[PDB]
């Protein structure tokens, strides 16, 4: 009964070049889509995700439970009391089917002088030994980068869809010291699948994870071609499809409240899907100490009555509020 939802297939490629005119043609594309449903889909982006998904495929399916413990954030070991973000999200067989590993700037590294003040949302990354995941830091890091690449051009694309420089987002996008993160999510495949990690939504749809919206600037996402995802609109919840050769876009609530709303972190959720499958998120998260003022693109003065807020004060508050919301993933 769910209609899909209008998520526009939108080729970002003229974001890498110099072609103004082009890409304010891209700018208003991605204008109308966070304008309507708040989803497109970046095509044409250059990054090889079937690589992607083939070494993320062969980590998931290769790591053991003794290296899981080793490498597991500090809601499931004690003794990692310094990793709060990066590391390993286990599963519970019986009770929680998903699983995942997150890791955080490369750039991010034991005399960095965020880690040395121990500044919160800043960790060190960790990493599985390398003669038992051959090449898979290397080929991590290297993936950081490239959906960094794509993440500033599509802000390029943001900024001036908005009526701003190219560069008003992108000069507090940084690889010295964004927070960004890639999570690396397995999705198994279970016979029989727990009851205790199906959710039910208030219309019965059963979910993997309930409602949000998401702790971003922008959320920059790579998914198996398993149709899942659904998007609240004026409608009512409709059904994004599913595609593996593109990258699915959103706004995140610091672009909400940078707008004033103009441009809505649009509330999404997971479908329970009994499939095995990746859904590998880029959270673009600016520096810690990263304010822009929030404006408003619909007043004629650009206005707003929000109050500047810190990009790390934003990031640290909405991690623990979508854990406390949804659950610890
Ligand atoms: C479509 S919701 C995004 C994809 C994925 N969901 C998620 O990744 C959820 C909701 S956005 N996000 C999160 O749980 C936030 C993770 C933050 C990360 N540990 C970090 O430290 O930066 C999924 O369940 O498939
Ligand atoms: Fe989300």
């Amino acid at each position: 009964s769910v209609s899909k939802a209008n998520v526009p297939k939108i080729d970002v490629s003229p974001l890498f070049g110099d072609d103004q005119a082009a890409k304010m043609r891209v700018a208003q594309q991605i204008d109308a889509a966070s304008r309507d449903t708040g989803f497109f889909y970046a095509v044409n982006h250059g990054i090889n995700v079937q690589r992607l998904s083939q070494k993320t495929k062969e980590f998931h399916m290769s790591i053991t439970p003794e290296e899981k413990w080793d490498l597991a954030i500090r809601a499931y070991n004690k003794e990692h009391q310094d990793q709060v973000r990066a590391g390993y999200y286990l599963s519970i067989p019986g009770k929680k089917a998903v699983e995942s590993f997150c890791y955080l700037n490369p750039n991010f590294t034991p005399d960095h002088p965020r880690i040395q003040a121990k500044t919160p949302t800043h960790e060190v990354n960790v990493w599985p030994d390398e003669t038992k995941h051959p090449g898979f830091q290397d080929f991590a890091e290297q993936y950081y980068w490239d959906v960094f690449g794509l993440s500033s051009a599509l802000l390029k694309g943001y900024a001036l869809a908005l009526g701003k420089e190219e560069n008003f987002f992108a000069r507090h996008f940084k690889p010295d010291d964004t927070l960004a993160s890639v999570v690396l999510i397995r999705y198994p495949y279970l016979d029989p699948y727990p009851e205790a990690a199906i959710k039910t939504a208030a219309d019965g749809t059963k979910l993997s994870f309930e409602w949000h919206e998401d702790v971003s600037l922008i959320t920059v996402l790579y998914q198996s071609n398993v149709q899942n995802l659904q998007v609240e609109t004026a409608a009512g919840y409709q059904d994004i499809e599913a595609d593996d050769t593109g990258y699915l876009i959103n706004c995140g609530s610091y672009m909400a409240h940078l707008t004033n709303n103009y441009y809505k972190a649009p509330i999404h959720r997971v479908k329970w899907v009994n499939a095995e499958r990746q859904s590998l998120p880029f959270f673009v998260n600016l520096g810690y100490d990263s304010v822009i003022d929030p404006f408003d693109p619909r007043e004629p003065n650009g206005k707003s009555d929000r109050e500047p807020l810190s990009y790390g004060d934003y990031l640290q508050n909405g991690l623990v509020s979508l854990i406390n919301k949804n659950g610890q993933t």
